[PDB]
């Protein structure tokens, strides 16, 4: 069922449908680098590396966090392994409709553009 | 099936079921108010408010958000509307089990409780 919503996905966008399904699909929306993945099984995980900035405070941080209505609106969070931002939203793959997959994908990179509000090695 | 969920779990809590079920349910544990609601449609809200620390700093309370394999594993955030921290978790009120609301509650109370941060002794403070 994973591997038919990774596939409906790419036909809705466009994407040559890979023969293989790796466990960890990716897909880039402009400068979004977005994943897409199944954990917990059952469970559809997408998350992107946002670019947050050390000028925001802890709470304009976490207000990103509350609840709405939406399920699919996305959390940002911190990857102490990797030692950077990690904005995810997740869904059940049972209760998933044609335009779930799509859906979540647009709620993440939404969720990572209101993020934004450069130097580099 | 909101009703239905909220008699379950009041029943394993042995606590006295309300007259009129207000769209908002509230049980305390220990020290902590938890608000129970159907939010969005079909979806079981959970969310208490968690005494945080300016000791705590950014990458720590957002590390608290990170995903796992619990999909109850409560999420801090911050409520601008009301100025304070929110510490939630939600599931789908179409898939409960004998089980479900009860261990969505107990993640959201471990969850608070870990943040909390209490004195050995608290002394009497005053007030008006």
């Amino acid at each position: 069922s994973f591997e038919q919503a990774i596939t409906q996905l790419f036909q809705q966008l466009s994407l040559s449908i890979p023969d293989t399904i790796e466990p960890v699909i990716g897909v880039k929306v402009g400068e979004f680098a977005c994943h897409i993945t199944e954990h917990p099984v059952g469970q559809i995980l997408m998350f992107t590396l946002p670019s947050l900035d050390n000028n925001n405070e802890k709470e304009t941080l976490l207000s990103h966090n509350i609840f709405s209505q939406d399920i699919l609106k996305p959390i940002l969070s911190w990857d102490e392994v990797g030692g950077h931002p990690v904005l995810w939203n997740r869904q059940p793959l049972n209760n998933l409709d044609n335009n779930s997959l799509y859906t979540q994908l647009e709620m993440l990179v939404q969720g990572a553009e209101r993020l934004q509000t450069r130097s580099f090695s």
